[PDB]
């Protein structure tokens, strides 16, 4: 067929019940994730092609960057709680990987302040139990698919995108194949 298990996607041995419809995992430490987000704009091109009634979820992971990695998962929970993902994603990626000016929880916080989130508001969220449960959700989602690498995308808790089985000679064409594959899996 044109789409084949084991080629553009894989099937989870152990399907995950009640999983988000489209679930993407990343780390601000992850070099391919940087490419996916700032150069390829994967999350965005996927959404443009998702059928109506299909929601997209994006979670940060702990297993890269040690202590700072965990802080970033909590900051990403803060980002989700305040709904400011589209304001902090670029400066966090560049702060960790481009300028390398993010070295501590305080440096992460600076990114939010610079993005116009007020200090009291950031700190309140950071220390909130709503953010604690959002950290819990991120961890549990990754745990449910035995996640050992990023970037990763899962559709309906049963299919895992397989980008290594795609031509990367043209960046535009890779992105649409990725997006079209997600659309296909979504309609499965």
């Amino acid at each position: 067929a044109q789409y084949e298990d084991g080629k553009q996607y894989t099937t989870l041995e152990k399907p995950v019940a009640g999983a988000p419809q489209v679930l993407e995992f990343f780390s601000f430490f992850c070099p391919h994730c940087y490419q996916f987000e700032e150069v390829l704009h994967i999350s965005d091109n996927v959404k443009k092609k998702l059928p109506e009634g299909v929601k997209m979820t994006k979670y940060h992971v702990n297993f890269m960057g040690g202590d700072l990695g965990k802080d970033l998962t909590q900051a990403w929970a803060v980002a989700m709680a305040l709904g400011v993902e589209d304001k902090v994603t670029v400066p966090l990626f560049e702060g960790v990987q481009k300028t390398q000016t993010i070295r501590s929880a305080s440096d992460i916080r600076d990114v939010f302040i610079n993005a116009g989130i007020k200090g009291e508001e950031y700190d309140a969220a950071w220390n909130s139990f709503v953010v604690k449960s959002l950290v819990a959700q991120q961890e549990k989602a990754a745990a449910d698919v035995q996640l050992r690498g990023v970037p990763a995308m899962f559709v309906n808790g049963k299919y895992q995108l397989n980008p290594q089985g795609m031509d990367t000679s043209n960046m535009d064409v890779f992105v649409q194949q990725y997006a079209d594959t997600v659309k296909y899996l979504s309609e499965k």
